[PDB]
């Protein structure tokens, strides 16, 4: 300090070796996350539905039983909506909230809004259940590792971990600047407005944010990732070459090198997400949505009939080593 917020242009990953990669592997679990993190949040849960209530107390009381320290927070406003002032709830769960610097995943929980068409109801599977549940499988395959991070008389991290799960990214109506993002435009302007750490003159907790690591649509066959921004570009890098060595090792499924999810191109586009308001704060962004969207996109079919299992067993498993690797853990 106040070169800190500086250190973030410098870290580097602490790689894990060949055996590391085969237990990160074998500790995460497809299954478990299918009928523990993501059956539960495939239902209609729009802001402010009895659906998002059940969304959310399902997603706290699985980082609630974990052994890691998180510390959870929920983040209620109002906002201006096209059908009256309303109330959205962002859910933060933090370990070691006084340090500096944290890797921030996140994804958003709302499903967006949509009339029942044929007794069908929109669960938004891709969009973003299945993000919820890789950042839920995530803590809790990495629980044992992410439990070290706690704060005792001996280490005080400088560095660790937040998930974001944000309410209302989703337009009630089709997308506008103002029916949009409700959520993350809300944090993003707190974030950016409180001191940290606390005491803190001149640093706000979006100087404390090293990285905003963004999982929207996932779980559709044969995504593939554009290595959005230059200046997350060498952190798209890392996640290339953690799907290519654990592909070389024989740890992912139906995997090939020429299908595979980081690809060496860009996107010169905007695409509207939660990131937006972060980013045009300058916090660095590694946004991982895929381009192009899933098929079923914004349809009755994003489901969890039209989900690739293997696919995001795949992905958790890059993730998770990514996240390790950013720890140093
Ligand atoms: N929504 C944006 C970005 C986008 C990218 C890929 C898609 O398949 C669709 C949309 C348009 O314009
Ligand atoms: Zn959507």
């Amino acid at each position: 300090g106040p070169a800190w917020p500086e250190e973030k242009n410098y870290h580097q990953p602490a790689i894990l070796n060949s055996s590391a990669l085969r237990q990160i592997a074998e500790g995460t679990s497809i299954s478990e996350m299918w009928q523990n993190d993501l059956q539960p949040l495939l239902i209609e849960r729009y802001p402010g539905s009895p659906g998002s209530y059940a969304a959310r107390q399902h997603i706290m009381q699985r980082i609630q039983r974990l052994q890691a320290d998180w510390v959870l927070e929920i983040d209620t406003f109002l906002s201006q909506t096209p059908y009256g002032y309303r109330s959205f709830s962002n859910i933060i769960s933090t370990l070691n909230p006084t340090a500096k610097r944290h890797l921030v995943l996140a994804c958003h929980y709302d499903s967006k809004y949509f009339s029942h068409w044929n007794n069908r109801v929109f669960v938004g599977a891709t969009d973003s259940a299945v993000p919820c549940a890789m950042m839920l499988e995530l803590a809790r395959a990495l629980d044992k590792k992410l439990l070290s991070l706690k704060t005792v008389s001996d280490s005080k991290p400088d560095l660790s971990l937040q998930l974001i799960f944000f309410d209302g990214e989703e337009a009630f109506l089709h997308w506008s600047p103002q029916d949009s993002l409700y959520g993350s435009r809300h944090l993003a302007a707190k974030m950016a407005s409180t001191p940290h750490p606390p005491g803190a003159r001149g640093t706000s907790q979006l100087h404390g944010m090293d990285l905003l690591v963004l999982l929207d649509l996932i779980g559709a066959p044969n995504p593939t990732f554009p290595n959005f921004f230059p200046n997350s570009a060498r952190w798209f890098e890392r996640l290339q070459a953690i799907e290519h060595e654990l592909h070389e090792l024989g740890l992912l499924k139906d995997h090939s090198l020429e299908g595979r999810y980081f690809q060496n191109y860009s996107y010169g586009g905007v695409i509207q997400d939660d990131h937006i308001p972060f980013l045009r704060r300058g916090v660095p962004v590694l946004h991982l949505i895929p381009s192009p969207f899933p098929e079923v996109w914004h349809t009755m079919d994003d489901n969890e009939e039209n989900l690739d299992e293997s696919t995001i067993d795949n992905l958790n498993k890059i993730l998770q080593v990514f996240v390790l690797e950013y720890l140093h853990l």
